[PDB]
């Protein structure tokens, strides 16, 4: 009864604190928006919907982000009024256009080079913490380390004197309950009193800072910015922010790190991998954020009528975005319940939000997670979770257990046998991990050589444990002898078969070295560094009819799509053309599966597939999926550019790599509309490199126009396309753009970033 579940929905309970993505799985799957009467909120649960809401803060205001779920009684008001409580807007809950202007004025101390200066402090505090308890054999990781490290760092970043932690903790709990919780009525007056005391304590801190405004920390810097921008950095802002940022600057980092260590210790195989290889830590942390992140729900309120998930919402409608649900959305993350530290798009999780309000401290929080995981993985690889109950403080937005008890045998501490482990340091990842940071080590279980220039590889985990599932069209990248010679190969095994992955690698007659290395070097039992899967050629599973066209080695993604069409029961034909009979691969398998829906054309025997004839017989609604040589794909796109009632999707294997030659190029201007930022791209930089340098997070893989991972959305201007992914019609729309290589025809571009 999905209508009953909506009626009863109530996040203030252990089940939603413990696993909010499971708690709303029914809605993510079947009811992507519902009204929750116990809250007076609309609840949304899918990744695409939540990302769009984040993109549009004019329509979807963050005004209710810090809003209490209580009354307030006149007694509560009166308690609050005694302290002059006037908490108003900070950054996270501020409306446009004021928000972006204040962010612009205040964001500089959050720059990479400043945040990297805190590394020594984080390392020293983590080392101190673990030294205290390393020999005990039992410890609560939260009260012994994970809470104090971000707390200490945060107050130092802020310039707040750190001398009364029991009072600060008391203050932080009350603020959090007040902002995100639902205290019962018999408890609200005590909460209100502590909130008032926190407000007045922040008044005192602020007044001491005003008289030392040249001292350190971000709050004194905001006071100095007030002198220059008094209408932007107000007294109301400064006082409200002081209270909110004392909590925000540590609590969520504590929670993320608590959740990460719990998830890692619950997956012994993965924990053992990290303990043998610290370079996995940036990718493992991102997937901990994706899989078990500290953000449950986040809020917005409509400022106009708007349709959402096919429902027309009135003005002022409250929306709860279940961010944890989005991070488990199978439409964006294949096999989302699989905890996969090789997951190549893990950093697309929404724990840091997206666009205008995107978390300013996120790379400091990442660094703290990484160094804490590192220290524990080096010194306590043999610890395990003790038996315990996990207790969660109820609130709608942030979730972690309050304690994390672990136990180990100190006589097995590896530093006793090898004390120089204490001198090792894994250099820290600033920002999300790059593609070459997200790598799985695989074993070549078998190698078949059906023809002189095709090798079929069967790839498994070295331990043969299960692999994540993928979806038709996905590819992996194999590092062909070095990390900077990575090549894409389409997965062509069964996407649900977790035992192994199959690829077929053609030896290229003019190899730049990649497929040549595979043909000269790969043998069963070898270990390969593999990235992905990533899917840039997804099958629309709701088409009425399919036409699948494979030219040569282009059969590899196409055959996974034809197998899927069969399983869905949709009408399809599979046409497979080769030059030499010896180049046929998988034909016996394909005949068994597809029967009389398979058509094979061997051109050395004089047989070819007349595409103009085959397309003019295609009926309206048909989706054509094709992979083959460049000339075959051009032909299909000329034929389809005059048949609007059929659609074409192509994947290019043989594009020409892009290469920036700055002598032939010009600077251009890019406006990031959602981030409220305008940057210049000089002649010697790609757009991708400039986005990274402004900490705009964009995923990339080949970085040379071939794989399409770096695509961004253009809303104004004319693109000078340099990639090999887009069709001509796509190029002419001036919407999609590969930022690793493409530039501008107009002087400026406007991006939806
Ligand atoms: C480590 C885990 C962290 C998480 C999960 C987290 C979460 C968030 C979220 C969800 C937002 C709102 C995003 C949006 O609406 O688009 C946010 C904003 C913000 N965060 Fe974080 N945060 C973390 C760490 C930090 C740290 C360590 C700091 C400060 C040192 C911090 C400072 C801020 C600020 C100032 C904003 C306001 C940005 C704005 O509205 O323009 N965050 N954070
Ligand atoms: C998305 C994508 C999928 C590809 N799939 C395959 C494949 O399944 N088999 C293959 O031989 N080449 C495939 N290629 C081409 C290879 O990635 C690679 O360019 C080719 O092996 C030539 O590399 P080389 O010049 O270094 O030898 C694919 C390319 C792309 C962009
Ligand atoms: S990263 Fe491969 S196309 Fe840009």
């Amino acid at each position: 009864p999905v209508h009953r579940l909506a009626e009863d929905f109530d996040p203030f309970q252990d089940a939603y604190m413990a696993d909010p993505a499971q708690f709303v799985r029914w809605a993510r799957e079947q009811v992507p928006i519902f009204y929750a009467p116990k809250l007076n909120y609309w609840v949304v649960t899918r990744y695409d919907t939540i990302k769009q809401i984040f993109r549009d803060p004019v329509t979807f205001s963050p005004s209710n982000v810090l809003q209490s779920f209580a009354q307030p009684s006149a007694e509560v008001r009166q308690v609050l009024e005694r302290y002059g409580y006037a908490f108003n807007r900070t950054l996270v809950n501020e409306d446009e256009p004021m928000h972006l202007e204040r962010r612009r004025v205040l964001m500089e101390p959050f720059a990479s080079e400043h945040l990297a200066e805190h590394e020594p402090m984080v390392r020293e505090l983590v080392r101190r913490a673990v030294n205290r308890f390393i020999d005990t054999g039992r410890a609560d990781l939260v009260d012994q380390m994970i809470w104090e490290v971000p707390f200490t760092v945060a107050l130092h970043f802020l310039g707040v004197d750190d001398d009364d932690r029991e009072k600060m903790r008391r203050f932080a709990i009350a603020h959090t309950v007040n902002a995100f919780g639902r205290p019962s009525p018999e408890e609200q007056l005590a909460v209100a009193e502590t909130v008032g005391q926190f407000w007045q304590f922040c008044g005192e801190v602020l007044e001491k800072m005003r008289r030392t405004a040249d001292g350190p920390g971000w709050m004194r810097y905001s006071i100095r910015q007030q002198k220059l921008y008094p209408d932007v950095v107000t007294d109301s802002y400064l006082h409200s922010m002081m209270q909110a940022i004392i909590v925000a600057a540590h609590e969520t980092t504590v929670f993320a790190t608590t959740n990460a260590l719990k998830t890692l210790l619950e997956h012994e195989t993965v924990w053992r991998e990290i303990c043998a290889d610290p370079s996995l830590i940036p990718a493992a942390a991102e997937e901990c954020l994706r899989y078990n992140g500290p953000v449950a729900g986040w809020r917005r309120r409509t400022t106009r009528e708007v349709e959402v998930e096919g429902v027309r919402l009135p003005v002022g409608a409250n929306i709860l975005m279940v961010v944890a649900s989005a991070n488990h959305d199978s439409a964006h993350f294949d096999d989302p319940e699989f905890f996969d530290i090789g997951r190549s798009n893990a950093s697309e999780h929404l724990n840091f939000g997206y666009g205008a309000h995107q978390c300013l401290g996120r790379n400091l929080g990442r660094m703290e997670m990484q160094i804490m995981i590192e220290e524990l993985s080096r010194r306590l690889p043999h610890m395990r979770l003790a038996e315990q109950r996990f207790d969660y403080l109820h609130n709608v937005s942030f979730r972690a257990p309050r304690h994390l008890w672990v136990e180990w045998d100190p006589a097995q501490n590896p530093e006793r046998r090898d004390p120089d482990i204490l001198r090792l340091r894994q250099p820290v990842r600033i920002g999300p991990p790059r593609a070459k940071d997200v790598v799985r080590t695989m074993e070549v279980a078998a190698v078949e050589r059906p023809s002189e220039d095709i090798v079929v590889l069967h790839l498994t985990r070295p331990d043969r444990r299960p692999l994540p599932r993928w979806s038709p069209g996905a590819h992996i990248d194999i590092e062909c002898g070095e990390p900077d010679r990575s090549r894409q190969y389409s997965l062509c095994s069964d996407p649900e078969n977790r035992d192994a992955w199959r690829v077929a690698v053609q030896r290229d007659p003019a190899s730049r070295g990649g497929s040549r290395w595979i043909h000269e070097e790969v043998r069963p039992g070898m270990l390969l560094r593999v990235r992905g899967p990533r899917n840039s050629f997804r099958l629309d599973e709701h088409a009425p009819r399919y036409l699948f066209l494979a030219g040569g080695i282009g059969i590899t993604p196409i055959m996974t799509m034809a197998a899927r069409a069969k399983e869905l029961g949709t009408d399809y034909e599979l046409h497979y053309s080769v030059r030499s009979r010896t180049s046929l691969i998988f034909v016996d398998e394909l005949r068994q599966i597809h029967g009389d829906r398979l058509h094979v054309y061997v051109s050395e025997e004089g047989v070819r597939n007349d595409l103009a004839a085959l397309i003019r017989r295609a009926s309206a609604g048909t989706q054509i999926y094709a992979c083959g040589p460049q000339r075959m794909l051009d032909t299909l796109e000329r034929l389809i550019e005059n048949r609007p009632e059929v659609t074409l999707r192509v994947e290019h294997f043989f594009g020409e790599p892009s290469h920036l030659d700055p002598a032939k190029e010009r600077p251009f201007q890019v406006v990031l509309r959602n981030s409220g930022l305008t940057v210049e791209v000089p002649a010697d930089k790609t757009l991708l490199e400039v986005l990274r340098a402004y900490n705009i997070e964009v995923q990339s893989d080949c970085e040379e126009g071939l794989c399409g991972t770096c695509e961004v959305s253009v809303v104004e201007g004319e693109v000078d396309h340099r990639d090999s992914v887009l069709t001509r019609a796509e190029r002419r729309e001036n919407r999609r753009m590969m930022c690793c290589c493409s530039r501008a025809k107009t002087e400026r571009l406007v991006l939806d970033l």
